[PDB]
DNA sequence: GGTCTTCACACCGGTGTGAAGACC
DNA sequence: GGTCTTCACACCGGTGTGAAGACC
C-alpha cells in the first residue's frame, strides 16, 4: 500500500515483488544486482490511491513527497528480503522516479478527463473531492482523450488518414534526398474524442489505483484512437521532466519543434499547444529560457510569430494539478462547436 | 606526469594537487567531501605530453584510455593522501571526463592548425611525427585559427560589426514580441585566420603539453579574433561528447540547427559545417538519427534541403584525428582564393 | 511458429568553474 | 572598489521495458 504493510509484503508473490533479483540471471553489458520492478511498485504504492482524488492529506501532500514513496518503499522492502547485500544504484532510481511521475501524472489527468466527460454526457458532477463545477455549457461533442503514448511511437499514425498521406509523401521527398525527420515521443497527448466513441462508458469512468489492469488500461488508450484524430482536434501536448537541467531542456523543445512543424506548415492547424511539467527547475533559468520562438517560419517571415512551448508549470500538489487541468479544459472546451 | 610518479606527487604544492580536500570548506547546497581539480589534473597528466604528437606508442594508443588516465591519476592520489576516507562520486567523474575530452582534443587539433599554418607560411614540413604533407599549393592566406570557446559564448560577437548589426536587429525585433532566440555554445570553431594576424608568429608554434599557462592561451585565443570574422570565414563547427544516448544527441542537433538559422539566412553563407565527434555510440542509433535534414527553409521550399549535421566521427587514436584534420584543411582552404 | 533473448528508447541527479554579485 | 561568495552552464553513465529478433 501506499504506507508500507508488512503483511502485505508477506502476502505477495515472488513475481510480485518491488525489486528482483538478478545476481544468477546478469544483464549482457550490465553489473546489476537487484533491478527495481517498476510496474510492480507501481502497483504495490498505488495500487488503490491515485493521487488529487483520495484523502485530503494525499491529495494536499507535497507532490514532491508522493512521487518517491514507490522508491523508498522498495528500498525497504529489499533491506527487509536482502540484509548488507542490497544495494540500487542512484541512476536507476532516477530512471524509476522519472517514469513513476509520468505516469502517475498522466493517471491524474485520465481522472479529470473522466470527470469532464462525466459532466459533458449529463450525469451530474461528482462531489467527493470538492473541485469548481466547470461554467461551460454542457455538450456531448465537448469531450476529451487523455493518451499516454509509448517510449517508441511515432505519432502521427494517430491522424485520419487523408492527413496522413500529405505528412508521408514530405517524409518520403525527403528520404528520396537521403534525409529525415526524426524525433522524440511526446509524453502525454489530450485530443477531442472522436465521434464514434461518444457514448461508450470507458471514457466516463475513474480509476480506483494504479493496478496492472488498470496500466494496461491507460497503456493501450492510444491504440482505440489511432487513425481517428483530426489534425486541429489535437488540444493539449505535455511533456514531463522531473527535473530540469541547462541542457537537457533542449529536448522538448525540439519536440515541440518538429510537432509544429508538422501541424502548422502541412495540415494548417492553427496553433499547437505544448507544455511541461517539472517539480524542480532551480539551477536553471529555463522561464527565461521557455519564452524562445518556434523555429518555423522566421527565415521567410510569412506567418506571425509565437513560442514553441506554451508554459513551464510546477505542481505543488496533485490537487493544483486537477484545477489546473479543469481549468484549461473549461477555458478551451468553448472553442468546440456543439 | 602521464605515468603517475611517486616523486612528482610529493613535490607538488598543495595548491596544485589533482584533489582538494573541501570537508571544511562545503558548498552551499552540495555534500561533495573531495573534488577534482579538472585544470590541475590536466596540468599533472599532460603538462608535458600532447597526444598525436609525442611518442608513437602514446599517438597510437586506444584514445578512450588516453582519455580517462588523468581521472585514475587523481584517483590514486587520493587514495595516498587519503586513506579510508576518500571517495569520489562517479558523476564527477563523468563531467571531468567530458571535459578533459574536449580540452585535449582541441589541443590536438590547435597543433595540427599550428603545423599547417606553418607549411602555409613557407617554413617546410615538420617530420619528427610522420604524416602526409599537404598538397595544396601553399599560400599564406590559406591559413586557419582554432577556437576553443567558453561556456556561455554567445559566439555572434566573433563576427564583424557590420554582419553583427543584422543579427542584432533581428534579434530585437524577436525581442519586442517578447521572445527569444537561446542556444547552447558550440565546443569548438576553426575559422580562416584574419588579415591583420597573418603574420604573427603565435599561429605558427607548437605547444609542448597542456600547462596551466598554455591551458590559458588555448583558452583566451577567441577574444583575439573577436569581432573580426567574416561570416563565410567559419569552416567547421564541432561539438564534444565522450558518449551518446538517444535523448542527449539531440541537444547538439538544435545546435546545429540554430547557427545555421543564422548563417544560411539572415547572411548568405554558402553552408554551415558542423560535425559531432564521440568515443562511444553504442546502444543508440545515432548513424541513422544524424542523417536529418536541417530545420530551415523546409516550410517554404524556396531552396535547397540538407543535412544540420556534417558527420558522425569515432577516433580510434589521437593520430587519427590529426589526420583527418590535415586531410578537411587540405579539401577545404582550396576554396580560398591565395 | 512459438518462446527465449537481446537491443534501442528515454530516464535523470551529482558535478568544476568562470563570472555576476554583494557587503565591507 | 577590491576581494570573497554564490549561481547558472553543460557535463555524462547506470538504467526498466516494450519490441524486434533468432534458432529451435
Ligand atoms: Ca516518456
Ligand atoms: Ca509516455
Ligand atoms: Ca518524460
Ligand atoms: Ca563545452
Ligand atoms: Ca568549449
Ligand atoms: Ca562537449
Amino acid at each position: 500500500p501506499f504506507t508500507y504493510s508488512i503483511e502485505a509484503t508477506r502476502n505477495l508473490a515472488t513475481t510480485e515483488r518491488c525489486i528482483q533479483d538478478i545476481r544468477n540471471a546478469p544483464v549482457r553489458n550490465r553489473s546489476t544486482q537487484f533491478q527495481l520492478a517498476q510496474q510492480n511498485m507501481l502497483a504495490y504504492t498505488f495500487g488503490e490511491v491515485i493521487p488529487g482524488f483520495a484523502s485530503a492529506g494525499i491529495n494536499g501532500m507535497d507532490y514532491r513527497d508522493v512521487i518517491g514513496r514507490p522508491v523508498e518503499n522498495a528500498v525497504t522492502e529489499g533491506t527487509h528480503f536482502f540484509r548488507d547485500d542490497f544495494r540500487v544504484d542512484s541512476n536507476a532510481k532516477a530512471k524509476v522516479a522519472g517514469d513513476i511521475f509520468e505516469i502517475v501524472s498522466s493517471a491524474v489527468m485520465w481522472n479529470c478527463a473522466a470527470r469532464w466527460n462525466s459532466l459533458m454526457v449529463g450525469e451530474g458532477w461528482r462531489s467527493q473531492p470538492r473541485y469548481s463545477r466547470p461554467t461551460l455549457s454542457p455538450s456531448p461533442r465537448r469531450q476529451v482523450a487523455v493518451l499516454n503514448l509509448p517510449r517508441s511511437f511515432d505519432w502521427v499514425s494517430l491522424l485520419v488518414p487523408e492527413s496522413q498521406e500529405v505528412i508521408e509523401e514530405f517524409r518520403a521527398g525527403l528520404r528520396k534526398d537521403g534525409l529525415g525527420l526524426p524525433t522524440s515521443t511526446p509524453d502525454l497527448a489530450v485530443v477531442v474524442l472522436p465521434e464514434e466513441f461518444q457514448n461508450d462508458e470507458m471514457w466516463r469512468e475513474e480509476i480506483a489505483g494504479l493496478t496492472r489492469p488498470n496500466q494496461i488500461l491507460l497503456s493501450g488508450a492510444y491504440q482505440r484512437l489511432q487513425g481517428r484524430v483530426q489534425p486541429g482536434e489535437i488540444s493539449l501536448a505535455v511533456a514531463f521532466k522531473r527535473s530540469l537541467r541547462s541542457d537537457r531542456l533542449y529536448q522538448p523543445l525540439y519536440e515541440a519543434n518538429v510537432m509544429q512543424l508538422l501541424l502548422e506548415g502541412k495540415l494548417g492547424a492553427p496553433k499547437v499547444e505544448f507544455e511541461v511539467h517539472t517539480l524542480a527547475p532551480e539551477g536553471t533559468n529555463a522561464f527565461v529560457t521557455y519564452e524562445a520562438a518556434s523555429l518555423y517560419g522566421l527565415a521567410e517571415g510569412r506567418s506571425a510569430v509565437h513560442r514553441a512551448i506554451r508554459e513551464l508549470y510546477v505542481p505543488p500538489t496533485a490537487a493544483d494539478l486537477a484545477r489546473r487541468f479543469f481549468a484549461f479544459l473549461n477555458e478551451r472546451m468553448e472553442l468546440v462547436n456543439g
